[PDB]
This record gives C-alpha cells, sequence and structure tokens, in this order.
C-alpha cells in the first residue's frame, strides 16, 4: 500500500479549477458531441442531408448563439470533427466557445462493444492511443472530455461482468485523462429502457455507482478533478407506476448521497428520454430536494437543450435566429433549474 | 441484480433516529468497553486490582458523573459485564445512561485473530451467534454496537488480503446488527504506530474506507443507520517530521471527503494514543477546516476522555469526586470541539 | 507481492500426507457428522428416539462394522459429540475408526445463517475460536475437518454476494485448519433444488467453484493439503428434462476441469439427496469418464452409505448385524465406484 | 447467475481443435512476432538496416526452412506486416506456414502503457476495433492470436491494481477473440529482472495467475480453446543465489499446478532472457518432473528459437542456408525437450 503519486499538487490544482469553472453556480454543459452517425439521425428527423457542412452550421448555430447563454454554459462538449470546425468569421469553434465564457470539452470514446457471454450487455472502446488524443485536444483548447458507457435494467442486467467491467473501463479513461491535463467527465448511464420501478431504477443506480468509485479509488482517479454523468432515477419508460418530480428527485438524491463522495466536484444528469420541459423540471426538484447535497447538481443536456432549436431550424438558413432562440430558452430554463429556480413562470421510504 | 430489501421503511427509521441521536450537535461518545484484560491494564497503571468490584466502581465513576455531561455525550460504549452491573443506587447501568440522555451502546466483537500468511495482520471474529446475542443486547436496553478492526502501516501492510477482509467482516457484522435494531459503529482502526509520515497515513486511510464502503455496499448496508469509527489522519507515532492542528484536519478532512458517502450520519473518531488535549485540538482543528463535511465530526473517546479520572481516582473510593471531575472537564472540552468551539493549497492533499 | 509463509516445509508435509491418505485410491469418506438437530430428523424417520445413548449406538453400529469396510474407508467425519463418545468396550470412537485404518475428521462449522437483503440465501457461521478448537482436535486424534456452505439455483441465486461471502468464510475456515495441522475439506454445496437444468447446474457450479479457488489463494490455502467437496453437476430435483449416468459425468468432470487447480489431492463428492445406488453408479461414471482427471475422484458420503443401515436397523438393538451388513454393501459399492469398476461431443458442455 | 452461451458447440469444436494442433506432441510455436520497433533492435545487432525487404527477407528464412521443422513446429506467431508478405515463389507466408504443417497465428496487441499511480508499472492496450481486425485476420489464414502483458517483481509490485487490470484486458481480448475463431494466447508475463530468489518469483507466478484465470472465468471464456503463455519460475536475473534444472522445472511445474485449471489446453512458455540452451534444458527439466502435468507443456520462443540464426545470417543474402540450419537446430532442440527427450550462441544470455 505504497504511494506513488499519479498527480503533482500544480496539477491536482489545474483538474480541479477546471471541474469548479464547469459547474460554477448557475452553470451546466451543452452536449453537441453526437458522432456522425449519431447526428445523423438528428438531421434525419427534420429532413435534412448530413452533410459536413450541415452539421457545422448546426453547431454554429447552438455556439455563437447570443450572450444570453454566457452565464448558463460552463462547458461544451464537441465531438472530434466539430472542434476542428470553424465558424464563418473564420474562428475556430473553441475559440467561440472560450470567447463566451464555456470550457470546451471532447468526447473520447469509440462506442460501445457486445460483451460475450451476456444478455445483451456491452462496455465500451477507445483506450487505444488515448493519451496521445489527450495531449492533442489538450494542445488544441479542451479542458475536458467525456466518456459513456451504457448498461441496462432487465432480467439478469446489468451483470456482475458488465457492472464491472464498464467501471473499470471508466477509471482508465479518467486516468488517463487526468495525466494530460483532461477533466474527465464519467458517464456510467443507466437506460431508462423497461417497465422496472422507480425503486429498481433506484437500487441498481445505487449499485452501478459504488463499483464506479471502487473503481476510481483503485486507478488513484483524483475525484476533485472529475465530474459524473449519471442517470437521474426515474422508472422505466414502460412502467405503469406514475411518480411525482419530488419522488424522482428524492430517489435521485439518495441514491447519490450513497455512493458519490463528497470530493467529487460536480454531478451533470444526462437527460436521457426525458422531453426539454421534464429534464428542467426534475433538475429542479433535485436542487430544491431537502437533503444535504455536496456536489454541484447541474446538466449535460443534449436532447433536453437541442430539440426545439433542431426543429424550429429545418434545416434552412433564415430559421437561424429561432432556432437560436429555442436553445437560448432552455439554456437559461436549465440554468435556474441547476439553482433550484426555475418556475414554468419520508426518506426512509427510499 | 434484483432487489430483496433488508430493511423495512420502519426498521430504516429507527436505525436513522437512532445514529442521529448519537452524534446530535454538540455530543460524542464516551466508550468505556474495554474488555477484561484491556481494563486490567487500566487498573494496573493505577496500582489497582482487577476485581469484578473495581470495574463495577470505575464504571459507576463514569458513567454518574454530574449533569452537565449530558448535552456532550449522545452515547455510552459498554463491555457485555457492564451492561449488566448497577450503580450503588440499584439502577442498572443501561438505565443510569439513559436518565441522563444517553443512547446506550454494547461492543459486541471477540477480539482480533492472525491471518496467516501476513506479516502480522489480523481480522477480526465474533459472528458467530451474533444475530441473537444482537436481539438480546436490544431488549435489555441497548441502540447501537461497536466491532473493532485493526490494520497496521508498515513495510507491505496492510496488505490486499488484510484490507479486503476486515471489510467484508465489518459488513458481515452490520448487517446482522441492522437486522436486529441496532446501529453498528463500523471501527477500521489503522493504528499510529510507525515512523511514516501524514501523506501516507492519508493514502492509507483513503485506500481502507473505499474498500470499507464498497463492502457495506455488496452488503446491502443502510448507510443513514451506520456510523464510522475511523483513526484522524496522523502522522506516525515515531515519524520524524512535525505538522499542525491544521494540517492533521486537512488531511483528514480530505481523506474522509474523498470515501465517505455524504448518507453515513456521523463519524466518531477514536483518539489512538493521543492525549486528552491533543484529541481535543484536532478534533476542533477537523470542525474548523474549510472544507465541506456532510456528516457529523464528533468523537468515540476512550482514553481521551478518562486518562485523568483514572489517574485522580487511584483506585480509592474517597477520591471520587476529583476522578468525575476531570472526566466532566474533558467531556466539555469535546463537546465544544466537535462544534469547533473549542480554545484550550489543499491540493497538497 | 511479498511471502510471508503461511506454514513451513514440515507442516506442508503433514498435511499433504494427511490428505492423500484420506482419498487413497479405492478409499473415501464416511460422513457421520449430522448434528443434533440434523441425527434427530433421521432418527424420527424410523420412529427412534433422539437420545444421546442412541445416537452413540448407531454411531457405534456404524463405526464397528466388520473388516470389510477397512480397505473401503480412507477417513470418517464425526460431529463434536461423537468424536468424545467410546464404544462399549470402552474404547474411544477415533481410536476404533484408526485402528480399522481410517483418518479421524470433525466438523467444526456451526450452521448456515440468513445473508439480509437477499432472496433466502444463507452464510455459514463458526470461525469464533476456530483455531483452540482446532488445536484441541488435532491432540484429540482428528487430522482433518469438515464445513459447509449452502448455496441455491433459482431466479436471483446464487447472487454475486452470496458466491463471494461464502467462497471467504471458506478460505478463512481453511487458514485456520491449516495453521494447526488440519486438513479442511471445502464443502461448497450447490442444492439440488429446483427445475433447472444440467447445463444451468454445470454453469453455476463452474462460477461458484472458481470464486472459491480465488478465495483459497488470496488466503493463501495450501491446495495439497485439502480436498474439495462439491455437488456433482446434475439436473435440478424438479427438472422434467432427462439425463443419463453419463452425462451426469460428463458434466460434473467437465465442470471440475475447468476451475479446480490440479494441485488439489481430491474431490470427495457429497451424495446431495441421491439414493445409495444413484450415488455409487454417479461416481463410478465420473470415474470412467474418458478425460483427463487429475485429482482422486471419490465419496464423501452421508445418506448414500447411511439409508440402508438405518432403516434396517430402525432403532432395535437387535438388528444391529443386518443394519451393519446394509452399510458394508455400501462401503463396498462405492470403493468400487472410485475405480470404476462398480455394477450394480464433450464440446456440448 | 445466468448462462447466456459465449459460444455454441461447433465454435467450442473449432477453437479446441486449433488449440490441440498447435501443441501436438513434439511441436510447439515459433514466436516471429516482433513489431517494427523490436525487430529493428534484432537487426542493429549485426549491423543489418531495419527496411521492410530486410525483415520480409529475415523472416522468409525462418519460415521456409527445410522439413525437419515440420513436426517441430505446430504454429507461427507473425506480426501484421508480416501476415501479409510474401516470399520469394510468390507464396503469402501463412499459406507457406500451412504448408509445413503449421498453424498460423497473429499478434494484436498494441504495446504497453504506462499505469499511473504505480511505480513504473504497466497494462497493454489493443481491445479497439479488435473483433473487426479478428474477422480480418481469420479470413486471411490466422486461426490464433498472442497479447503480451507485462509485470515486473520489485518491492511494491506486482501491485493489486497491475495484477488485476492486466488479468481484465487479457480477459478482454480473449473474448473478443474467441467470438471470432480465434484461439487467444494468454500470456502475462513476470519479467526475470531484479535480484529476487526462486521462491519469491514462484509466489508471485502463482498469485498472478489465479488472478488471470479468475478474469478469464468472469469474462467466460472457453479455456480448452486457449493457451497459456506465462514465464517459467526462475530467480531473478541479478540473483546470487543458484538453482538447479530441477528445482527451476519444480517451481515452475508446481506454480502451474497450483493455478492453471486442467481444462486449459496447453502451456507454451516464453524463453525471456534465457540463453538457447537454457530454454532447452529447462523446458526438458520441466517434462521430465516427476509430478502429474495435466497439460502440454511446450515453447513459444521468440529469441531462443532465433539468436544463432540471426548472427549467422549476418544480414549477408548468401549466408541464407547456414542460417537456416541454425534454427532448424533449435527447433528439433525443443520438439525433444517438449517431450522430455532432450540431451545436450546457443550459450549467450539473451537478457
Ligand atoms: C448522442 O450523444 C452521445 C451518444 O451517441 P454517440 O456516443 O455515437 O455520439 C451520448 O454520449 C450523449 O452525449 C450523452 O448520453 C448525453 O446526452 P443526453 O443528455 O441526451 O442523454
Ligand atoms: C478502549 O477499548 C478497546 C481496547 O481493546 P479491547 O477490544 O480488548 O477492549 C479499543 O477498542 C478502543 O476502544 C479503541 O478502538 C483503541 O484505542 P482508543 O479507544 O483510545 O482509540
Ligand atoms: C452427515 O451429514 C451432514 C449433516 O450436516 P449438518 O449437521 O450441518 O445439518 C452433511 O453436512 C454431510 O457432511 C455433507 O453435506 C454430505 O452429506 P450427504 O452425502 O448426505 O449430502
Ligand atoms: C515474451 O513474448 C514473446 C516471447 O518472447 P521470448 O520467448 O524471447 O521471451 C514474444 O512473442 C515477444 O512478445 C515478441 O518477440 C516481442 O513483442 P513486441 O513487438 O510487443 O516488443
Amino acid at each position: 500500500p505504497h504511494s506513488h503519486p499519479a498527480l503533482t499538487p500544480e496539477q491536482k490544482k489545474e483538474l480541479s479549477d477546471i471541474a469548479h469553472r464547469i459547474v460554477a453556480p448557475g452553470k451546466g454543459i451543452l452536449a453537441a458531441d453526437e458522432s456522425t452517425g449519431s447526428i445523423a439521425k438528428r438531421l434525419q428527423s427534420i429532413g435534412t442531408e448530413n452533410t459536413e457542412e450541415n452539421r457545422r452550421f448546426y453547431r454554429q448555430l447552438l455556439l455563437t448563439a447570443d450572450d444570453r447563454v454566457n452565464p448558463c454554459i460552463g462547458g461544451v462538449i464537441l465531438f472530434h470533427e466539430t472542434l476542428y470546425q470553424k465558424a464563418d468569421d473564420g474562428r475556430p469553434f473553441p475559440q467561440v466557445i472560450k470567447s463566451k465564457g464555456g470550457v470546451v470539452g471532447i468526447k473520447v470514446d469509440k462506442g460501445v462493444v457486445p460483451l460475450a457471454g451476456t444478455n445483451g450487455e456491452t462496455t465500451t472502446q477507445g483506450l487505444d492511443g488515448l493519451s496521445e488524443r489527450c495531449a492533442q485536444y489538450k494542445k488544441d483548447g479542451a479542458d475536458f472530455a467525456k466518456w459513456r458507457c451504457v448498461l441496462k435494467i432487465g432480467e439478469h442486467t446489468p451483470s456482475a461482468l458488465a457492472i464491472m467491467e464498464n467501471a473499470n473501463v471508466l477509471a482508465r479513461y479518467a486516468s488517463i485523462c487526468q495525466q494530460n491535463g483532461i477533466v474527465p467527465i464519467v458517464e456510467p448511464e443507466i437506460l431508462p429502457d423497461g417497465d422496472h420501478d422507480l425503486k429498481r431504477c433506484q437500487y441498481v443506480t445505487e449499485k452501478v455507482l459504488a463499483a464506479v468509485y471502487k473503481a476510481l479509488s483503485d486507478h488513484h482517479i483524483y475525484l476533485e478533478g472529475t465530474l459524473l454523468k449519471p442517470n437521474m432515477v426515474t422508472p422505466g419508460h414502460a412502467c405503469t407506476q406514475k411518480y411525482s418530480h419530488e419522488e424522482i428527485a428524492m430517489a435521485t438524491v439518495t441514491a447519490l448521497r450513497r455512493t458519490v463522495p463528497p470530493a467529487v466536484t460536480g454531478v451533470t444528469f444526462l437527460s436521457g428520454g426525458q422531453s426539454e420541459e421534464e429534464a428542467s423540471i426534475n433538475l429542479n426538484a433535485i436542487n430544491k430536494c431537502p437533503l444535504l447535497k455536496p456536489w454541484a447538481l447541474t446538466f449535460s443536456y443534449g436532447r433536453a437543450l437541442q430539440a426545439s432549436a433542431l426543429k424550429a431550424w429545418g434545416g434552412k438558413k433564415e430559421n437561424l435566429k429561432a432556432a437560436q432562440e429555442e436553445y437560448v430558452k432552455r439554456a437559461l430554463a436549465n440554468s435556474l433549474a441547476c439553482q433550484g429556480k426555475y418556475t414554468p413562470s419520508s426518506n426512509h421510504a427510499y
């Protein structure tokens, strides 16, 4: 049990400062890091061709929204392509993001792959050459990263293997990021697919998060220089029992309180399949939950920040301003929610 | 994995209420749970015979001190024998304690045993018939329990085996306690023995508590109905490098923040080989640390509540008052300490 | 990872020597180690009262059967009470067993306890004071021990927790036994309860045994000085599908080949509710299975050695010889079975 | 837990048949899978330039030695480049290997990388797109693969982290291979660097192998369709105490017996820094060791099959035959060793 410090005091300070800036009071993260394949699905749903120019234009649309988003957006997550694209005025997109007060983030995973011998479970690849990629990304303006693991609640899932293997790969990814001055966002996503109830989600979330933080400990991860991107605890999409937002909040915050060490700087929730308003209301309820919550509780939203903007845009340039207006409004809503100031205007049961 | 609830909401509420009572603001725990062989050592240091009557009398002395300890003392841990002894007025000791505002605790472990294949490391025994014992203890007035694992920082210790095994047995004990409405105090003590510096203790303490909480999770422990009893993070006893109390506090609070889930109701530090004054100054510094601390940080002191009481007693019936006075002074000192009201680059941690 | 040898070369030689004697070619184990409440059930099944004297007599009946059993029986497992009883002629039962060429064994667990938050799963207790017990048992003539863990195949079982905790307590027991010159028989019994098929049993058996052997390594267990007592791999009791003895044998030996290091001296199957004949026929098929089998494959039978003897006895002293005759025939049959001499597409596994 | 078979009976049969073929009696493996950067250091030691043609030529030299090697060589491991190279007669190197009765193997790892927070310890990278790479390698003639993890004996190493992480990634790699009809050789190398003694190496080897097989079990690996490639148990290179070959063999076979399940089809030892003769004598002692050994015990040698052949070649075209003769000699020596029938540059330490 001997210490061979992974990081010097100077490196730790850098990572903690980055993580805190990202989730500073009022702020959250725009997840605009959809891969070519995944954003294709997005463009297809508004009858728009999947071209590099259309992708650049749409990302530009979000990133150059007016300065009302500035106090709302602490970080933006980009896909590799977008990190090296430019606004119309010649400015690299990372420069655009920084000029508006946002930290630049990069998605570094290479997608999920099947775990043999399991019931449709996966782990995530992307470790190969990751240190070199992170050194390069750091040099080109990124200060944090994202890696997404995916788990499913079902009859025999998540299995012990899936839990252990996904926690392990997350820790390796985190270790490599921190060696290169990159703050890792750890995403152990538990899908909402299925008809399980709220407490089954809460139980699995608690088990998954316990495994994640044990792996991070084993791999010597500096928690203060990390963020967590979990699912909210919710019933399954097909569950018949209804729950209030207060119950979703309580279950979510209880699960986190039981597993997430206080040294973690912030929890940036994924929105999953939730509508824009639903995601905002839940995040707001979570921040109003009367329990002690010793980490920032904010958003890292893809769909829940973009759904309307993508719609209003319809792939037509003249709609640019109305689409940006849709984004800014969700940005404002979620900035309020991550402070518990959003208005549409028995713990032991957990 | 599928849920098969260990506890009902009503069982959870009971355990949570107990844990919060013990560590309510300004309160800590008196650890008077020395076994026969251990208390023998105490009495020996004051030239006093180790008879049941002297044990009964010494405990009486501590437990019936005046009402100025009432707000200082949320809990009192007893050894089996004492739980069934009575004060001079005929009242069972559990009743004395309860009448003064205290929750009754019972140590239930049966001591350390060697782990073979290790360099002098141990685990702790005491699981056998534990459930039946707990049911009886509960019936006879106890609401919490204590179990002590011991780890040591050395050349090749604590080993992975020692960490894994002590964490696992602590989880088994916590689980059984909770099934019987007893709040388990989880004590994974890392000894201060040796010449290691402060950061090595911080490193080992962080690794140990990560293991403890993973094990508590695997065993479905309800954290809200548990307390943690760790060593403070300090340099080894023979460490040549010196540190301030503020550094001790920072290393300690940082270790806990990196491992102890917010759901844990309280952390009740053991005093180790710290003097009465040192133990209070450090607990005060810890509570003054500038970080967020989402659990009570208070005391479960044995020696550091008793050193001066014992010496002033000296084994003489007629020194009762002066001895009870020394105990009350340490109780008052530590009550202020766990509130940060006692006067006698964190990225580097 | 540094070695701090658990055992000297001399301690190893002793343990290995004992292990090999117990499972010498043709030899198996009589499990007569039913606890008071377990033998009670057995006695009620023949309307016989559970008194110490009837237990003594029944155990005497088995232990003093004629010398035809000597080449058959390498070891006899006893419950504590029986280790300290005497035959009619005054000879301690251990002396009896040993004059007939057998090694004396002692069951040292204290039964299963419930694991909270599981679907009816258990672990096993009995570690407290185990070292002191083993040294006394060794002094009083025992050279090996037995410890039973119990796992169940069901919807959510055996869980990760059940598998990890039972592997772990098995390793602790093994470590303590070996410190005291006692060969531990490691028994992780997977019950045949339920309607699961043969491949499900095989799968759960492989997962359980992998966990067991990893735990034994973590705790520095000297495998040459151990024996394994697993279930055979068979369909569940309620399973509607039919299998031949050859498929049971193939599944069992395949399971063992994938998990049990060659260093293990022997595998002594529990009978697990199989009839006497079925248990013998399966062991026989296991020993004829054409795959490489680098450990002795033999028996540690309770019911499959006793059922007919207990029936022929029916609690009447005068049925002594008819009773013993039934036991001797099962001893003979099983000694032949563990030699593959008893007569009353591996990639599919 | 519930079963969702990773493999069908048909797939198991194929993987089992491949594994048994590689380590059939008398047969071992030639490890010719040095990456560009490693073969370069090989060529440097003989003033030969590191060019594609020199590498191609040297590999041809080994693969086309006369037919005396056919019964000695059950498998040949190649680096990616070599897999798609051809001999002078236009035949792809895999065709050459098969025509001489050998199975074709492909190294698929992408080298070691540092584990942060450790004392100089590594894990191994190479899982990204491994499935796709394996499917392609299968199509192009390869039936097994090799992946190398590296561990080091020292004061604080191997650490719990290094052991777990390396065993886990080995399991991931084994799993992906088997999904694509490729037999994975699992190589958990414990370096002989340092001055530790025999029993320390034996202890570390037992611990590392227990972890590797637990990982493989957790990841549902089919052991009959794997091979293991461990270090032999030996004292450290700087250890002053001396041991006989019988002792090395005993410690090696004991360590294996305590950790490697009988289902594993074979154990193909790495030579490490052992001389060509040292590697053959030890391998021979191991097979003569009077304990029960339920797996084939053979070789997967790089340096210990190639040292003399490299030196005799010297990069000169005209030394073709002289080189091949040195290789054939080591191959025959080792085919006998892995049967326990072997009796004695081939003496120079290759550390
Ligand atoms: C679409 O974004 C990611 C999934 O697709 P790719 O990995 O192929 O790009 C995914 O990481 C996403 O960014 C996160 O899950 C957060 O998004 P939501 O807030 O919509 O759940
Ligand atoms: C004080 O009681 C204990 C002494 O050992 P025994 O278990 O034989 O009675 C011990 O548990 C003590 O409570 C501490 O854990 C160690 O010393 P401190 O209480 O001063 O910290
Ligand atoms: C002899 O029977 C034993 C009874 O166990 P308990 O006293 O703890 O209830 C039994 O454990 C036996 O030792 C083995 O399990 C094998 O017995 P069977 O061959 O009948 O399955
Ligand atoms: C140890 O690895 C294999 C056996 O080598 P030795 O028998 O000489 O010890 C071998 O295949 C080795 O991995 C390659 O020669 C070199 O691999 P890299 O290309 O990763 O450096």
